[PDB]
């Protein structure tokens, strides 16, 4: 890799994700191939996802990828895609290629739902979304057709709808932590910043490590009564009396694939998760000039078969005419967590020597121990990943309490935790200040709450503060 | 259901699809709201299906649903749908909307496949297209916009990607017969029905019941060097020498579901497969009753436990008999009725949803019998439908017999010279006596006495072939 991930960070992603076989580049501008090698992993943290949702007792569904202008308002509008022709006629009406798929799912929920007797209502879909950019696409992160999974549900009381937003957010932290190994928080937007036809919107946050700023990896809003006025959602209580429903909507894209790599790739390039790499571990003859190379690509695919049945994503990498150092580099590249050696000494002496992706710390495992130890180097391996990752991230919060300390805090390249009185006044005052002196927006409330003195005055305003939240620049 | 699949069969079908809960109507033209009750239906064979292409060696990836048109048109125009604004504003160049993917892979494989060492590549992905039909919309069977998973391969022998068309065919009959329990027949077609750029074709065909026209389910081409001539895709082979890989694409749709939805339901309704079925079995007290509901939900617990999917339908305000249409119409393979009788003795009263046979069975004996009589019933199901299909296809030898058996809501097997020439003529000449193509050249051939004369052309048969009216 040419570029380095601290000088030169755009260019540095751009590189590993092109090298590593992640993305291929494309002729629509905001448009990416997601290759296999990525796939797979959007396939690992969906079906985790999609077991969670289901536990919940969410049902998934298909609505129409095409809207119609008349359903598609209620008086964004460059955002939106149209089809107009098919081959050479006009369409006697123009259809919008769905942004989301409120206005499409809502009017159907009116229907459905009549009675007590059909809430809760629990859906969602894996669909792709088309939403035409005005801000710069990158891979993953903000790209203008994007996969996501889409969930809306409705409920008798808020009480239960809450529940629920509430078990999506974890789930999302799971995805993310578990999963990818990466450290996020989940708070609660600012009224300005959250879901505008939403009672609450809650979140989990990441930070982009090196640039300091924040960015928002899922959602999960509370969507109250408002949409079920809107749409006119009712139902008969137990009593008879008609009501509105309790509504939620949530989201997660695949740009979660790209806060995971930018959270843990180094100048060799990729550095993936073991939980939801590809291969976690590939296994390299090293043979020389001389003969004898059958033996120990032999001893290569018996130890291949060890791991298979151990439950180890293993792969042998035989290329012929293709140096072993060049094969090194290759999935160096590409991400993969343990590289297994074996040339005509660990043939002759029982073993592999396995080196680590993250750390570059060598190894030696005798055959005999594999199919225990490499299970165990790949777990301590996703942990580490994610404790890194953790500190990293815990390292750029400054508590602060005066708007004295943001700047320096800020030019850190840190993000800060100060006391508020969520006023939404300030909010576009304190972007507007800060820019002055590169705005610094709220990122959220988060849940677990640092205690508040009485007293404590709000970092901004001396008025009474309420609540910590995290401020910062962003994405 | 007021329509009756004998009589009105479409308006049937319409019926059955929406007092059953599997589909939603919609305000555009040929495009319809997939709902919970269908949706999950599409995840169970879905899975089974990525399992086993996985199985194969065959990882998914994303591509792009916009094409420019510098690459689609590339080598039915009305079909493509066209996006021009973005919000008011006319994109410099119109972005196509992806009928299938082909125009859009093959420029990677080519960039992609360079050695002998890039083969074999098989990818295969799980998207939605839409394409702008002419002919009239029906749900699942021909949609404006579909589900589809497909798939396109690259390899260095034909041989090579051949056994794999073959074995993507077996596993979509498995698809078909074991999931849905649709009776499917293997075979190749013909010149004029296969897939233009394709080598040869390979598809699994089924036959809808009542119409007696037959059904194309899903292909699995053998491509050939074609495509690789088009969009240069080559390889240095072992010996160092530039050479053009072999391919294949296949693929199969929300289709799958329209068939199996036709070829078991009835008058009352629904009637669906229970490995695939969204509820199995869902328990229905009756009172005239705190002891039975509770009897309900530790029945309910039991079967749970025993992998059936159950549930109980409480709903209080609602009578029993009412309830049983609901679940009927759905499709739910077993009514398992639990009444104050019922109660003191320690049984439920079982009914089918494919005979309407009740039975008894205790509680005790509960979790090994349900699970049992499901297995039953899917094969059941499979075995009905499979005469019914067997029943409509007979064994014809010259022109003569064949209007007659078409005018019988029959399909025919006759032996064919397979000259390309003829399928054209004989979709005339029959149209003329609506019309009468070839379906597919069975895989499973009967035996061909030496000396047996073409049925069209007295020139001597290659292969029994199947011909019959269509979908
Ligand atoms: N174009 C995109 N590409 C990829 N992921 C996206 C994109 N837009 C939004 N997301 C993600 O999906 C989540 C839910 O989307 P949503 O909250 O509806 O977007 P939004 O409100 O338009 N926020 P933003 O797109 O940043 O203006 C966001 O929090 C992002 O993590
Ligand atoms: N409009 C559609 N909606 C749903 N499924 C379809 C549709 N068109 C085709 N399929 C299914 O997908 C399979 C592969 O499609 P394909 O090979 O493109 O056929 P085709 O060229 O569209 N033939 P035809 O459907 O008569 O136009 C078909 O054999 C059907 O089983
Ligand atoms: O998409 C949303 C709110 C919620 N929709 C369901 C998925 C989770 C998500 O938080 C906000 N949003 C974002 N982008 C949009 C783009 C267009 Br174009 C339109 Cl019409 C509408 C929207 C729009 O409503
Ligand atoms: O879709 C095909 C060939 C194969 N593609 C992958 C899935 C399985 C399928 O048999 C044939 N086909 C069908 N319909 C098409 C419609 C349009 Br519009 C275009 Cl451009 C091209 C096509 C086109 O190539
Ligand atoms: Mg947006
Ligand atoms: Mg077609």
């Amino acid at each position: 890799v040419t570029a380095k991930k601290s000088t030169n960070f755009a260019d540095w992603y751009t590189q590993v994700i092109v090298r590593g076989e992640l993305v291929e580049y494309y002729d629509i501008s905001g448009c990416y191939i997601i290759r296999p090698w990525a796939y797979r992993i959007w396939e690992a943290v969906q079906k985790f996802f999609d077991d969670g949702i289901k536990r919940l007792g969410v049902e998934n569904c298909y609505f129409p990828m095409f809207v119609s202008q008349a359903k598609l308002e209620k008086e964004f509008k460059p955002e939106v895609a149209w089809v107009t022709h098919y081959g050479d006629s006009e369409l006697p009406e123009k259809v919008a290629i769905r942004p989301t798929s409120e206005t499409i799912m809502y009017p159907a929920y009116a229907k459905w739902i009549r009675s007590h007797r059909d809430l809760p209502l629990k859906l969602n879909q894996w669909n792709n979304v088309v939403r035409w950019e005005f801000k710069q696409p990158t891979p993953f992160l903000r790209t203008r057709e994007f996969l996501w999974q889409e969930g809306h549900t409705a409920h008798a009381t808020e009480e239960e709808a809450y529940t629920l937003v509430l078990e999506i957010l974890e789930l999302y932290r799971q995805w993310y932590e578990d999963y990818l190994a990466v450290p996020v928080i989940k708070g609660e937007k600012s009224e300005n910043e959250k879901f505008a036809g939403g009672k609450k919107t809650t979140t989990i946050e990441g930070i982009i490590p090196d640039t300091g700023r924040g960015i928002q990896a899922a959602t999960s809003h509370l969507l109250g009564q408002n949409f079920s006025r809107m749409f006119s959602i009712e139902f008969e209580d137990e009593k008879g009396a008609k009501q509105l429903v309790h509504q939620t909507s949530w989201g997660c894209t695949t740009r979660s694939l790209g806060v995971m790599i930018m959270t843990h790739g180094d100048d060799k390039g990729l550095v993936l998760p073991p939980r939801v790499v590809a291969v976690q571990a590939v296994i390299i003859p090293i043979i020389f000039k001389e003969t004898g190379g059958m033996e120990i690509v032999a001893k290569c695919r018996e130890l291949e078969r060890l791991l298979n049945a151990a439950g180890v994503r293993v792969k042998v990498d035989d290329r012929t005419n293709y140096t072993p150092g060049w094969k090194f580099n290759d999935w160096e590249l590409k991400g993969v967590p343990l590289r297994l050696e074996i040339g005509p000494r660990d043939v002759e002496s029982c073993q592999t020597r396995v080196v680590r992706r993250d750390t570059s710390e060598a190894r030696n495992v005798p055959w005999a121990e594999a199919a225990s130890t490499i299970p165990a180097m790949l777990e301590t391996m996703q942990k580490d990943l994610f404790n890194k990752a953790k500190a990293k991230f815990e390292a750029s919060i400054e508590q602060i309490t005066t708007f004295d300390e943001v700047m320096p805090a800020l030019n850190r390249r840190h993000v800060v935790l100060a006391p508020w009185c969520e006023d939404p006044e300030t909010e576009t005052q304190i972007k507007r200040e800060t820019q002055r002196l590169g705005a610094m927006k709220p990122l959220c409330i988060p849940f677990d709450q640092p205690p508040m003195p009485e007293g404590t005055r709000c970092f901004f305003t001396g008025r009474p503060a309420k609540r910590w939240c995290l401020f910062g620049r962003s994405y």
